[PDB]
């Protein structure tokens, strides 16, 4: 089963064979495409473990070897006895790197093999989780020279003793509903902020308040911890040409760190596995600042620019959007904090995709997420056909724990 | 059976039931999504079910389902197919069918307009000369001195597949492209292959940057024939910028009338291989796609040079800055010349209102996010955070391969 993908700018055609190794289901059918939908026992466990160990032993050119058979033997016995198994450190590192390699929504995967993996499987308490996370934040931040990292807490057992980070990202800003009816801070985080306050957090009640961590160890009720302020690197936003831009009082944090996803390796499930990289500029300047449901700053910026806001066809929104994104990139670069613009990032992804087709037989990719949220067609991913399918090991979305947890 | 779609900016949730009427396949499976793949004679047996499905839909839309007239029409079509292997649509059914192919076109952001379509019935056409006259009349009507009106012209349907009507042009109005011995291209690189065919057939090429191509028209399966659209029927707009006086000296212009001529219209199992249709432009089609695609006019560098932007590093966003100014110029120029055009903000806002109305009155609105989201400033338009469901309803417009690959040359 050879599927062709074409690039419409270059006419280059690539052949995908990797999709034949896909296992999980997409949500699409022959009758309906759901490509734009955001959320589309012992017996079960051994085939999953075997599938993974086969791929691992193949990667180190030891497939069918004594060491391969012996390990498969070992894992089988462990599952039959304990209803589960433990990954070797080599297997854990390989699995985490491949989960990133397989993440079809990630434009940054050229970097996949350079991931620092912190093994936190010996963690037993919420205070232990906090220490691990602080060390991750410090290592990853590296005074502005950011380094990709993942920290992996103990795997799910019976499902009643899950480790979870309640926060969606390790560093994010609070949001507060006002008597005015408006929102102060980040509207994305109003609900989580309320939970934090209810659990005892003393909120500063400002526009950019770094949220505390709510950490759940061993299925216990989550506990609150504040990340040491001096470990949270932030960048004030200014513009190279517009002196007034600084007076908007905008800032953002340097470290993008996802903490709400589930890492599946060899059928084992790691429900707390925070990971971090560095930002693409549009993530801050387009998504976080300009989404209507977020800080929604387009109107204020346009006003300061003296643009004709009376008609849409003046393209005042597009003009202000460009300037905000110029300011984001300028500010991070001036403060020596790693950032990538959308042109550079997409160029790198195409090179990565070409590498993956030649060395691996394909690269699953979700065009809806890969194409940047501004200036899509002038980047080299827009005219690139992509095939989206699910490979394991993988990162999977999991719902907010406050919808499931029983106190 | 219900599917839900969510808008991630507004939290508005809609419910689709219309997908139940979908027939044809998407290209996707349970194991693979092909959502970003651009390209993912019937027998008596298969035709009557297709005819019946269409006629049932038509008579339902006029509130005459199950009426004597409905039953009589089914009988009449049944007997026509069994006797002649095909059938003819009534004028009313043709109009309904063409409007619905547009309503159903999942890649079209302009569908709020679907019920306002002028249908020109050209099923009595027999020759390429006849096709040319119908096409000129379509261009003149649709252009309407700048007050653009949507229109479609429908030529005779397929019979045995050996007698097809085809417009060989991909669009009625488009510019020539010429590859030079040094490997550079003059004009529009999208049209080099078609231009060579025109020259080979006898066109005398001006060899400039914006030469309107001749029509190459195939009637009744015969070899195609060349015709020049009268220049006075081809409305064009020189591109200038409201603040930058040097913009005009880039020498840019574009034509006012976007008119697709290469698609197949399917109505009730019948196939109309020549059915040119036209509307009016969304600004980004010209300013982003036609001007800025690397494989097209590719003007970004030249514009950025004249703006004196910092072009040493991509992080200055020089390309983004130049792109906005080009698109401002396109909208300004069309508006100044009183030629209908819509900006991407207005167009997407109207589409979302159309979509919500369709969910309420029809139970759905199939839409292809990849094409619906504009090629610049996507996330600041209301379509970006809208979940969509893509599925195929008939009547429909389908892509067909370029006829120069398939045509049997008679001589
Ligand atoms: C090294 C720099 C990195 C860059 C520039 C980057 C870039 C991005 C971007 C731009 C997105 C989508 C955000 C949006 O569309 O608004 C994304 C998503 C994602 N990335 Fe990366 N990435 C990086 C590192 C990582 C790392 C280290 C991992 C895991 C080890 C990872 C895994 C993921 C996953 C799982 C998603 C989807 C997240 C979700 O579903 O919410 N990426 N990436
Ligand atoms: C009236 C104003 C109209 C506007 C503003 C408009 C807008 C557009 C746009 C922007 C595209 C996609 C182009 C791109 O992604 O670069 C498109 C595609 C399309 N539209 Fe419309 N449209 C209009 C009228 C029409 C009419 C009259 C019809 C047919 C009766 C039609 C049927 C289609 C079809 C079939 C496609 C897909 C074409 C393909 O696959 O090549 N549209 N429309
Ligand atoms: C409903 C829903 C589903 C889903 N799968 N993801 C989300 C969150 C999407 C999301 C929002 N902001 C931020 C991110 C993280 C993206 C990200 C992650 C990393 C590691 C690096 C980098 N530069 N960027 C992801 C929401
Ligand atoms: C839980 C939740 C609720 C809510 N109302 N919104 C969100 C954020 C939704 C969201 C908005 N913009 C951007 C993203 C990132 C993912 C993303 C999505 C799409 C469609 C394109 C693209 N390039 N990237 C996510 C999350
Ligand atoms: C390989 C391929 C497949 C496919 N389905 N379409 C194409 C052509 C895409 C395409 C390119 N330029 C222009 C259009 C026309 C879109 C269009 C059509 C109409 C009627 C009005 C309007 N404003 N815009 C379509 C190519
Ligand atoms: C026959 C043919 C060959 C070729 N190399 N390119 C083309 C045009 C491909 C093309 C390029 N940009 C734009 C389009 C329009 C359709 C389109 C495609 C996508 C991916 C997004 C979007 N918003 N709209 C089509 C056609
Ligand atoms: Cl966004
Ligand atoms: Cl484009
Ligand atoms: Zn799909
Ligand atoms: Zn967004
Ligand atoms: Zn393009």
């Amino acid at each position: 089963r050879f599927l062709k993908v074409k690039n419409w700018e270059t006419d280059v055609v690539l052949t995908d064979t990797l999709h034949l190794k896909s296992t999980l289901e997409t949500g699409c059918t022959e009758h309906i495409c759901m490509g734009s939908i955001m959320l589309p026992t012992k017996d079960q466990l051994f085939p999953l473990a075997k599938e993974f160990l086969d791929q691992y032993y193949s990667s180190i050119k030891r497939f069918g070897s004594k060491a391969h058979m012996d390990r498969l033997e070992e894992v089988n016995k462990e599952i039959e006895s304990t209803s589960t198994y433990q990954l070797k450190d080599t297997e854990l590192i390989y699995g985490a790197k491949h989960a990133w390699r397989n993440a079809s929504r990630c434009v940054g995967r050229i970097q996949w093999s350079k991931l620092q993996v912190f093994d936190a499987r010996d963690c037993t308490t919420a205070h232990g989780m906090f220490n691990y996370i602080c060390n991750h934040v410090k290592y990853a931040t590296n005074k502005g020279n950011l380094r990709s990292a993942i920290t992996i807490f103990p795997q799910r057992t019976d499902g009643k003793h899950d480790f979870r980070v309640w926060n969606s990202q390790l560093i994010r800003y609070a949001g507060y509903k006002q008597p005015d009816g408006s929102t102060l801070g980040d509207p994305a985080n109003v609900q989580f902020t309320e939970i934090c306050i209810q659990q005892g957090w003393k909120a500063p009640r400002g526009r950019f308040d770094v949220l505390p961590l709510l950490l759940q160890a061993n299925g216990n009720d989550p506990e609150l911890f504040q990340i040491p302020p001096e470990l949270v690197l932030e960048v004030p936003i200014r513009h190279p040409k517009f002196d007034w831009f600084k007076d908007l009082g905008l800032k953002w944090y340097g470290l993008p760190a996802v903490s709400n996803m589930l890492l599946e390796i060899g059928g084992l499930e790691f429900s707390a596995c925070p990971f971090s990289g560095w930002y693409m500029g549009t993530e801050i300047g387009v998504r976080d600042y300009c989404d209507n449901s977020r800080y929604n700053i387009l109107e204020e910026v346009a006003k300061k620019m003296d643009l004709d806001m009376r008609k849409t066809s003046s393209l005042w929104k597009d003009q202000a959007l460009v300037e905000i994104n110029i300011a984001v990139l300028y500010s991070f670069q001036s403060d020596k904090v790693t950032i990538v613009d959308h042109h550079s990032a997409t160029e790198s992804f195409i090179k990565h995709m070409e590498n993956e087709y030649r060395c691996r037989g394909g690269c699953p990719a979700d065009w809806v997420w890969i194409v940047p949220p501004m200036s899509g067609s002038i980047t080299p991913v827009f005219h690139q056909e992509m095939l989206n399918y699910r490979l394991t090991p993988s990162f999977e979305y999991q719902p907010d724990p406050w919808n499931t947890h029983v106190w």
